[PDB]
């Protein structure tokens, strides 16, 4: 899909962009962020025609908040802000957003102006409350040291899991949306084994290679993270994080963003990550991890963003 | 996507080449050119299976008048000689031109390799008259120095606006399409400001913007190439424009290529460009700019190509 | 498409890797290889995902006797083990195999290392009979100095060629997968002229563009590899052939893999190479090359695969 | 020059990382600098060896003051802290700083592992008071819009511009190098037509061509930053700018990195470019440019760096 | 290497730029091609920096008439015009020429470009003569299919064979170049067996192996371009040739140049070459070439060339 | 050094070929191999040429006995067969050799045409004894995962550890090459943990980070491989190992190949690893990994070779 707006299944890149905005409280202002994200293709050719590979992708998100303010009388069937969730041990935050753009590249400028641009489109009307520059780390990894993505879905399943379908047949081709920042404590992580690291995650370091059923702790991220219905189908999320950090202020971070047509699977992924399965066996991951940020976005199809 | 001729669809390239022949008068010279069109996809692989990637690709056209001589008593649509405009200051040819071969690649000896078996297959049988090198400038860029390309439709508008559908349903997946040969006045186009120039086409120029609304001159390249019907809906073109170039003779050119599944589309694009919309009021590119050339052609889709 | 198993569309790679194994003959065999084989995505990611560009690629075929220990009510139409052909002085060989792996990417490292944890996953379960490491050679070439693929369908055409659609409904998108390990004879290839080899296969060496039909010979590889059935209907394969060999035994070689929604095409071209047509009008390429293997797989879409077990 | 420290002259990279750090004040904190610094080599292999390109590279500088602490009876001729300069309008302040790392790689992933090692391994010992992710941007734009770089010397002429040579023998081979973090105020440069702009540089804006001499302003940076001597000898410099930038903040910058065999010439631009030639006369994009930091530093030749301490 | 003019030593490259150019009769015009060619470093950065790789690069040539306009009273010891021969079957003509600009790049826009502000720099004071867009063909063929450059000289030997040393040693790393623009009959050519083509060459033809000593005919191209001196000291020269071409003007070409620190070299195997070892025994390479043009140019060192 | 025999200093690639042959006894068998090896460019440009990059490299190593043979009457100070070692645990085995040949590219294509070439231009008058196809493994690393080559000397350092100098002046600018074929037992390899295996090395795994003073052990492959003498000078050699491997025959090796201006400095290294520093204290490498074969090569300069 080249250089279209509202390209979910787009596969990893080297380099990508990470917006949260939040719009101002006048009309003229919704207008204006109105205006913008519908007409969002404008600034995606602007610069992405101008590298011949045509890597650069834009993805808009709009709040719960905010779509009810510029499209009151139509609403996908499960959007609502994030839920903020407080376990035996660590809590993730719902944090503010109104817009989301999630824009990758194979070239840092490429994200850097298109966000350059947007920004710039916006004015007055809206503020940036966070703002990550994603990086890809060696072999596709995150800064713990594992190859993170692996388990990604890819082409129909990609589809079948990130898109929305017949179920809400108004808002088909649209997705939810989740990001949260987190911050590493790299030093503690640093005191574990590569086994006992290994047994967080559920998977080997090195090789990424999935850890034998018998060897498989029931807290590690992996179980925890494995969602099976009472029919035995497996339900999965698209997930794009990546790693960033600044070496000065000692910040080594993963954003994590994870897509799903149904965005309860992964609300019931934090819930178990977060308040444990059972409750109290929650995710070690949390352990060195810290969410900075938790926030649910509407991903509209691109005909729906065009209308609005 | 690989290797098969009639691909309209392809991205942009590297390097292109542009081949206009004039078949011959005889049933000889029609049963050569006959084979060697509807088996294109032959030298099509013979090249470009050489290249791992892939990127080789060919759209052959038939001009209106061949087309009667290979395919008497079935014709789509809209085939028609190349409409001649003449208008208050400047005016656009209508050339010869029977067979029409747009190849593509990553690579020149790609294009030119496809080119030369071409042209040797036809033999006597045909006669090149227009020949053009088509090569990428910088970042996208035309030699006016202007991001050429950005607005073009891609994914499914481009098959929309390039592909023939259920309105004609013999031809589905067939195009039409229009060739201009433009040479640059280059002094007089530096003589203008950047200012100036960006008024003319409608778009900054280092940073490849549309004009605000307010600030977008009426005669810009821009507006008069918005074609919006009485039902405010948009009729786009798939655009391939490339430079092209001759230090000794002084030529800089754009070769301009344009396909639509009407060619009314592009037809009405022309006249508000020669003829000016209101009357007069033309686009200040063919200022700078002049047709030496003027072709339409037919692009069948591959099956019917092949069955001819 | 992107890291998922059984793509038999995919375009030509740089390397690849050919690995043919006979599974043991016990029920713990048996749920071994199962299980191995209807996971196979989980090590297709485990390797693919850490090369940005997502080439690394795994078809897994199944042969006949073995589809029948693991699947025995709900069979393909069309598989069954690898029919030999006997001519004269070259025959077609049926050798054993169970499993293929057919691997593919970008890098050498990655269909060693995928190959690396498959094998290691099958532990005693399954023994490694044929093991090949492919190559691209320059401008897709054989070590014949032959482009190598050429005619192969591509898109529609391809997924028309190589795919079970409406004809077996249980199995659309499956295929059935020939492989045929080639050595050759190079100082005897050598002593033909460039002229003489271009009337073998059919097309002129350097520039790879097919003979002219005066000139191009009945018993050519391209000849006798075009099938056009009674009604006027070409009918095609989808072949991946990659270079071989080592220097040190002497061993230059093709390993020929061709895909095929019904094997009777490939079986038909191959009758056409060994046996002729007319009879005893045979390709002469096996004047010059030599099958060491001989082994057919049904290669089940995604979705049967995952099934298994 | 691979995976080899101090490689002044290195090419343009896609990424670079700008670290300056204050050392501690006690002798463990010293130490520990010194040991880190000479043995830069090491983290420099652990990280540039996993590329097969060999991008990577690492440029230690240490100011004046340190540089006493460390190697208190040795001293490359022209050494000193950043000299200030105030205009009227515009200065240039001196800011802290003992090291320089100054990392570029063809990836941003080597160049932050490379920045994580380093800061590892000062642990306490330093902190870090400037950091700055440099990245290419498009064809070797500033955030100006203007190609930034063009008339660096190259080869010959850059190994006589900025390595020390028979002047100063016992530093044959080692920099001086200043730097300058520059934040843009983009809307104001906005308003000004793109001839006004390139009045401003000195060269077209799209075509990076220099204004010819009836055209050239005596203020234009280029007109300013050429050091033409008394016997008519020029003077160069060897630049590695880069953009830097943050949305949020609306920070848009230009990471302003210059060096010299003596510093004098890099001074003497700057006393032309924020003081004026003649008196008043400064250079231009000092009204669209604000230098937030100003540091020099000795960068030593491999082999002064190694012995140190 | 970076973006320094009159690096004669750069590997081949997969897009050039030949630009022979004879300059005007009048003082005003000596001294703007005075000022472009010893400012040459201007242009070739003001293009080249552009392009991370920094694959540009320029070397200039001046004929033996206008250096002598230029450096009147001081000359390299070989410098004088093309020397025309006239063999019994085949002739290469000696063409004007006070300039050339050999220009390479990994991309053909970066060539032109070079082309085009050298050119408009020069404006009246200089007329292009010849221009030939130079392409790599495959893997690195010329358009008879066979390798083209196999036995340059590299490194140390690249350097003793082509840059002026001791023996001269105002000029040192200068060189001299000569230049023929040869079409080719591809039909010919065409008619022979690959063999006869090997015969005609000295290599086999796919494989690019040397014939063997017995198999090596005397009249091979290979055997009159090996120049053996008395002492059994062989004497090399450093050859860029490419391959260029036009379809509908049924234009095959080589573009033969070669760099050699005593043009005397180059000279006898041209000698060789049109008269034969021993006479009439001529390269049969010439029975399916013309050489459309013959310059002999001086390359002044970067020293040289920028005090002028 | 582009396509030029003998260049010990090349970086590391993604592709290599070790082939080592035993020559004929005949005198014949002796010119036949001395003719191809002294006109090795010969082959390594007709297949190196043919690749733009120019990435192919062939370096021939001499075994002592066959040197004798072909310059009986001038020697290289240090030329000798291999001296085995036998150790508390592990032995290393002298194998055969009179030719090496160290063929480095960009494509395994380009190693294996160069290695066809010069095994068929050998013929009868050698034998293949050894034949490994070494490979790039993820980011550098052998089989066992950890980066191999990390601390190789670069530059200047490359060339004063690997180069014959003024030492031994007739030989300036040779070398001396040991290569060891070893096996792994990568089973054994992976009981242990990640830590064990680090400390066997003397480096992290993922990380590549030399272990601290206090933490290295003392029989680490580092500790042991740091050559220092009484001087405080360490003394380095230059390693270019591949992995190598067949899954069918479960073989994963690493293949060591090893170059020195002083084959002592590596015959040290291996004494301390085989036998122990202190003796016992032996390399645990050498537990996981058995040498197949042991020889040492002299690497005569370009011109030594040549002259042969
Ligand atoms: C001298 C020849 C021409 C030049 C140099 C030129 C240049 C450009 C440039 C710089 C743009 C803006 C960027 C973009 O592609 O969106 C553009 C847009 C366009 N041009 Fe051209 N053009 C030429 C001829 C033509 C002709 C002959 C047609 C139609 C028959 C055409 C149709 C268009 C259209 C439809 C657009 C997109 C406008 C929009 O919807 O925003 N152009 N052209
Ligand atoms: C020694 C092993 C073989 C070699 C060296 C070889 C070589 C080639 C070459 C050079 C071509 C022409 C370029 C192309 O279109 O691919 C070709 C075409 C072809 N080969 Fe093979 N081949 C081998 C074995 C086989 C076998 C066993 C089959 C069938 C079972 C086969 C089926 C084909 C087909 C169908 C074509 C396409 C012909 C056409 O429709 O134009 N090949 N082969
Ligand atoms: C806001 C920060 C700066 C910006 C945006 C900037 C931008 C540029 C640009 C666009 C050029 C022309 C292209 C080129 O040759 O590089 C240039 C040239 C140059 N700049 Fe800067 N510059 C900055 C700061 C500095 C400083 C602080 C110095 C000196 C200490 C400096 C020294 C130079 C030099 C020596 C040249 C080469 C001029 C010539 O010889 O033609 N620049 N700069
Ligand atoms: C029609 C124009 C020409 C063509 C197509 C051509 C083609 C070739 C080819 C295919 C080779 C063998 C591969 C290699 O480069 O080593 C070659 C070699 C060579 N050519 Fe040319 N050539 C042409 C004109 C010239 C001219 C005019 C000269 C000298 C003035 C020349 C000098 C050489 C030399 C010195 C060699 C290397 C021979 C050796 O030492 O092995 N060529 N040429
Ligand atoms: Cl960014
Ligand atoms: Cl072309
Ligand atoms: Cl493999
Ligand atoms: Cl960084
Ligand atoms: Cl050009
Ligand atoms: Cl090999
Ligand atoms: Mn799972
Ligand atoms: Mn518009
Ligand atoms: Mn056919
Ligand atoms: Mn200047
Ligand atoms: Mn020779
Ligand atoms: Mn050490």
């Amino acid at each position: 899909a080249r250089l279209a707006p509202q390209a979910v299944l787009t596969p990893p890149s080297a380099a990508s962009l990470f917006l949260v905005l939040v719009a101002g409280d006048s009309d003229d202002d919704r207008a204006t962020v109105c205006d913008v994200i519908s007409g969002i293709d404008g600034p995606l050719k602007a610069v992405g025609f101008r590298e011949l590979a045509g890597s650069l992708s834009c993805v808009v998100g709009v709040g719960a908040q905010f779509w009810d303010r510029v499209s009151a009388s139509s609403k996908p069937a499960h959007l609502h802000p994030f839920v903020p969730l407080s376990g035996p041990v660590h809590s993730a935050p719902s944090t503010p957003g109104d817009l989301l753009f999630h824009i990758k590249a194979a070239r840092k400028d490429l994200c850097f102006e298109l966000g350059r641009q947007i920004v710039s489109a916006l004015g007055s009307a809206a503020t940036v409350v966070d703002e990550v520059h994603g990086f890809r780390y060696f072999d596709s990894r995150d800064l713990l040291g594992f190859v993170d993505g692996t388990e990604n879905p890819t082409d129909d399943d990609a589809a079948d899991s990130a898109l929305i379908g017949d179920e809400d047949p108004d808002f088909r081709g649209g997705s939810y949306v989740i990001v949260q920042k987190y911050l590493h404590d790299m030093s503690a992580w640093n005191t574990l084994s590569t086994e006992e690291q290994e047994r967080v995650i559920g998977r080997t370091k090195l090789e990424n290679v999935e850890l034998d059923d018998d060897a498989q702790p029931s807290n590690s991220h992996v179980t925890l993270n494995t969602i099976v219905d009472d029919d035995g189908v497996e339900h999965d999320i698209l997930r794009d994080a990546m790693a960033f950090g600044s070496l000065g202020e000692a910040e080594y971070g993963t954003y994590f963003i994870g897509y799903a047509k149904d965005p309860a699977v992964t609300e019931l992924m934090l819930r178990r990550m977060f308040l444990g399965e059972p409750p109290g066996n929650y995710d070690r991951v949390l352990d060195f991890s810290t969410a900075a940020t938790g926030t649910l976005f509407f991903v509209p199809s691109r005909d729906v963003l065009e209308s609005l």
